[PDB]
Parts: C-alpha cells; sequence; structure tokens
C-alpha cells in the first residue's frame, strides 16, 4: 500500500460514512433506475472508487475527486431535483470536498 492508495483509503472511508443508506455503495441497475446505463454513459459509484484504489489506479488526488464528482453529477443528471437521490449527491458533493481540502 502506498501512501497515496492510504490517503485514498481514508478519504474513501470518510465520504461513505455521508451515504448511510448506501445509495452509492454499489453500481446502480437498470432494474433499480429504469434505462440508467443507456443515459449515463461513465457511470460511478463507492464500491467501484474502492476497487480502483486497490488496484492502484488513482494517482493523484486529483483523479480521486474528479471520479467523487462524477459520481455525484450522474446522480444530478439522471434524477430530478426534487428526489432523495439528487438531494443526496449534491449534499455531498460539496460536504465531500470541502472535507478533503480541509
Ligand atoms: C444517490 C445515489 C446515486 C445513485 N442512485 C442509486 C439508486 C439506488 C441504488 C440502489 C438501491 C437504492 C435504494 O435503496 N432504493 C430504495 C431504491 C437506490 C437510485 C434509485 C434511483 N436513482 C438512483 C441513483 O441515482
Amino acid at each position: 500500500s502506498t501512501p497515496i492508495q492510504q490517503l485514498l483509503e481514508h478519504f474513501l472511508r470518510q465520504l461513505q460514512r455521508k451515504d448511510p443508506h448506501g445509495f452509492f455503495a454499489f453500481p446502480v441497475t437498470d432494474a433499480i433506475a429504469p434505462g440508467y446505463s443507456m443515459i449515463i454513459k461513465h457511470p460511478m459509484d463507492f464500491g467501484t472508487m474502492k476497487d480502483k484504489i486497490v488496484a492502484n489506479e488513482y494517482k493523484s488526488v486529483t483523479e480521486f475527486k474528479a471520479d467523487f464528482k462524477l459520481m455525484c453529477d450522474n446522480a444530478m443528471t439522471y434524477n430530478r431535483p426534487d428526489t432523495v437521490y439528487y438531494k443526496l449527491a449534491k449534499k455531498i458533493l460539496h460536504a465531500g470536498f470541502k472535507m478533503m481540502s480541509k
């Protein structure tokens, strides 16, 4: 485990605490979200992010933050603003970037 992997595991733990229902835990399936795979071209979720950390795919914090933002942006594209899923994505995007900067 490299120093970067250790830091990213720390950030990921802190980010996942902000999703207590686990809506972001695993890839979204079309059964749960009809037509999702044809609307969202670059899916992302915390489980995929964990696998990417362990596989050593993130070479910088910047690359990691971009996947986090992608995950939130996908949720704000697929879901309407008045939904639980949109609201959490907006909340966690802003809080997560703040947490990773302080
Ligand atoms: C906020 C997260 C962004 C990703 N995400 C996830 C789900 C989702 C996945 C698995 C289980 C459930 C769930 O617990 N229920 C009750 C359906 C919900 C979902 C459903 C409609 N839109 C989305 C959506 O965008």
